[PDB]
């Protein structure tokens, strides 16, 4: 029943654009939305990735590992997936595995890749996929895990056993000023809950 | 280490900005982002989500969903009930509020997460999420009724809490429609635990 009719720009900046888009409600009236697009994507199904990191290690609890940046839309510190944007001609899973050795220095493996995801769709059009990755931590290559961070990235590791995700993320919380994601949140919920 | 230092407006619409942040690096040196703002935060968060656990006797736990049009995306989304916390009220109130408008459940708050962020690489944007149960067999869940406010138009979707990221799948495959982040991430996590 509803369609976009138009959509006009406002402002265009270097990596995000405002535009008014206007539509057809199911009643047959015409009315408009203020969207939030990126300006950086070309034919990726998705804007970005982000990663499930599932660390495996004999005799451990299973890890969730979890990354932790200042982020200046938030002005302080989020706990997060391991995520960024796809390249161009870059896949969604290339694209998974790269940001999780970029931001944690390991090298996982390909579990899962879900279809594109919206981010917070009545505000923006803005998309990812989850990759859910298993890390093999006996592995040589993940023993010594160095971030290798691109230019005006600072990431922190931050490695939680599933099995506790949420009071130990909820600890966290509770010992400084940080905000989690809440797609972690979400997973973390969803843990507790089965 | 880092922080903002100032904030410049870019562009405001009615119900968001854009604006040019200016922080520090870990470094000392000052660099800039395109943040992303609502216009309409007082509150704990701009929004509350819903995680609705619809419980009915001899049937499966169900998750109830919502699928709407969203201008920003061009396309439908099945989403986590939702909407933004009204000045004055609390987010406990704002979950059951919004939950009866969108799906007419009547439901009962079960937990409250902090103020989690939406996407943080983008915006300053975050939400509770709020975890409820509903009698689905109490007299006032029986033709649930749904208030839409002015504008709205939402169907209600409930699906089985057990199979809920086949379900969704199979959605995303048939009515080619987008799933929600959290959602998804909910659902992988069910499939995940243990
Ligand atoms: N029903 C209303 O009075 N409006 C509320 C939200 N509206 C927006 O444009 C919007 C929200 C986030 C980004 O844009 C238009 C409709
Ligand atoms: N590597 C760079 O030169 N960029 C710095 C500025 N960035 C932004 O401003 C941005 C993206 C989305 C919203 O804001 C992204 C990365
Ligand atoms: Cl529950
Ligand atoms: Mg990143
Ligand atoms: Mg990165
Ligand atoms: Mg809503
Ligand atoms: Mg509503």
């Amino acid at each position: 029943k509803q369609y976009i009719i138009s959509e006009e720009l406002i402002s265009e900046g270097k990596w995000v654009k405002l535009e008014k888009t206007t539509y057809m409600d199911p009643t047959g009236k015409t009315r408009t939305w203020e969207s939030v697009k990126r300006t950086t994507r070309k034919e990726q199904t998705a804007d970005g990735v982000a990663v499930i990191p599932v660390l495996q290690r004999t005799l451990h609890y299973e890890c969730i590992v979890l990354v932790k940046q200042f982020r200046p839309p938030m002005g302080g510190y989020c706990i997060e997936f391991p995520a960024g944007l796809i390249d161009d001609g870059e896949t969604p899973e290339a694209a998974a595995l790269r940001e999780l050795e970029e931001e944690t220095g390991y090298k996982g493996d390909i579990a899962e890749c879900s279809p594109a995801v919206c981010m917070d769709p009545g505000l923006s059009n803005c998309t990812i996929h989850i990759v859910t990755v298993t890390i093999n931590g006996d592995d040589a290559e993940n023993a010594r895990p160095k971030p290798k961070p691109g230019d005006g990235e600072f990431v922190e590791v931050i490695s939680l056993p599933k099995n506790d995700l949420l009071q130990r993320l909820d600890a966290l919380v509770a010992e400084e000023h940080l905000t989690v994601d809440a797609r972690v949140y979400s997973y973390a919920l969803a843990l507790k809950h089965a």
